[PDB]
C-alpha cells in the first residue's frame, strides 16, 4: 500500500513563511479558515477570488475546472464511534469531536477529518481543552447543504 493521492490539501504561510493553516479541494472548491491570515501556497489557487463567509469562519472560491477532479467528497452522516486524521484518532459522541489534549494547536486550522471510506465529515477550526480531552470547533454541512459551525465554550482558533 502506497499512499499516492491527489493534490486536495494545501498548506496556507504567514508573512515569513510558516504554516499557520490548511486549505481544501472539496465539492468543487477550495475552502479555508477565514481566520487563517496568510496565502495558499499554491501558484494557481493562490491567485483566484475569494468569498468571505464570516457566519462560518469560512472562505471560498471555484475549483479550476482542471482541479475539480482533484478533490475530497463531503458526508454528512457521521455516527458515533472514532474517525481518522493527521494526528491519528478523533472521537464522535456527544455531538462533539474531540482528541487528546495537547496534541491539536496552530497549523491544524483547515485539516480535515475523515471516515474510512476517505469522505470527509468535518474540518477543524479550533479546540477547547476540556479535562483529558480537547473538543474541536468544527464547521460541517447536513443533509440538506447547511453549513453548521459547532464552538466549545472557550474554544481557541488555531
Amino acid at each position: 500500500a502506497l499512499k499516492l493521492e491527489a493534490d486536495r490539501l494545501f498548506d496556507v504561510k504567514n508573512e515569513d513563511g510558516d504554516v499557520i493553516g490548511h486549505a481544501l479541494a472539496m465539492e468543487g472548491k477550495v475552502m479555508k479558515p477565514l481566520h487563517v491570515k496568510g496565502t495558499i501556497d499554491h501558484p494557481v489557487l493562490s491567485k483566484l477570488k475569494f468569498t468571505k463567509s464570516s457566519a462560518y469562519d469560512m472562505e471560498f472560491a471555484q475549483l479550476p475546472v482542471n482541479m475539480r477532479s482533484e478533490a475530497f467528497t463531503y458526508t454528512s452522516e457521521h455516527p458515533e464511534g472514532f474517525y481518522n486524521w493527521h494526528h491519528g484518532a478523533v472521537q464522535y459522541s456527544g455531538g462533539r469531536f474531540t482528541i487528546p489534549r495537547g496534541v491539536g494547536g496552530r497549523g491544524d486550522s483547515g485539516r480535515p477529518i475523515m471516515d474510512l471510506s476517505g469522505r470527509v465529515v468535518a474540518i477543524v477550526l479550533g479546540g477547547a481543552d476540556e479535562g483529558t480531552r480537547t473538543a474541536l470547533s468544527v464547521v460541517t454541512w447536513n443533509s440538506k447543504g447547511k453549513t453548521i459551525k459547532t464552538t466549545p465554550e472557550g474554544t481557541e482558533e488555531w
